[PDB]
């Protein structure tokens, strides 16, 4: 009953459609789409704090943390509410995303509608690898596409 | 104290950056920014009620218009909550763009956040063209460039 789009762009080209939704406040949030031109394997999937693409991915800022947690995987605890951990791509390049998560939201402070989604050049090691900016950022690299999330018909 | 912005990008030339300012959730909001490619002249600028870019400028839908009133420009009354009159191109095909709008807010009710913000092919007639689609669209023709409006730092 809430749905929400993204429409990641970036150089290759690296582009997808994401869409979430979300059926009540209290329920968790469906997100479903495909991204190609993509590295085979698995790269960080994040919603970043800043709808600002104005300079590229880079405007977009931290990964979006209103609750002022480490960074995780989406099934820790301890997580950013951005944390949505990898998607992965095929030998074609081809990432076919289906992901429903309790944390995120399409309502309240939870809410991601006006922030950015980002998908990285590498893996995000989920913060367990061993290092600072594991806890911070998960070490997922470059941002290869991204786009400000938006509210959908 | 809220800021939010908006990169303007579509299938042509056109491409700009807008940013927007609110001091109070009960204040007016500042609109600053610029456009270039533009045709020298008036060129239509609303909030469109979609944050959405499927399938480019088109998929944002109609005008913001919440409160279910007849298209108009920013200083009527009569007026769609989205309607923001018109950028000025120079002879270099730059908008300089300067507005203050008490009707739009970044916040409380019916705030622009994940929308998208549309720069128009044609002068908007502000609702005094003198037909039907005159007190709809304003007849300012095609989506030149749009973005989804998204929150800043
Ligand atoms: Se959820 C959220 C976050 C940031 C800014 C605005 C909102 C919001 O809730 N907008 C109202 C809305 C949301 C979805 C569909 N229709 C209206
Ligand atoms: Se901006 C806006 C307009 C209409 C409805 C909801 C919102 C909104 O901003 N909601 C998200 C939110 C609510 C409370 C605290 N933080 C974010
Ligand atoms: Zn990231
Ligand atoms: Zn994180
Ligand atoms: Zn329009
Ligand atoms: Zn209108």
């Amino acid at each position: 009953a809430t749905k929400v789009v993204c429409v990641l762009k970036g150089d290759g080209p690296v582009q997808g459609i994401i869409n979430f939704e979300q059926k009540e406040s209290n329920g968790p949030v469906k997100v479903w789409g495909s991204i190609k031109g993509l590295t085979e394997g698995l790269h960080g999937f994040h919603v970043h704090e800043f709808g600002d693409n104005t300079a590229g991915c880079t405007s977009a800022g931290p990964h979006f943390n209103p609750l002022s947690r480490k960074h995780g995987g989406p099934k820790d605890e301890e997580r950013h509410v951005g944390d949505l951990g990898n998607v992965t791509a095929d030998k074609d390049g081809v990432a076919d995303v289906s992901i429903e998560d309790s944390v995120i939201s399409l309502s309240g402070d939870h809410c991601i509608i006006g922030r950015t989604l980002v998908v990285h050049e590498k893996a995000d090691d989920l913060g367990k690898g061993g290092n600072e900016e594991s806890t911070k950022t998960g070490n997922a690299g470059s941002r290869l596409a991204c786009g400000v999330i938006g509210i959908a018909q």
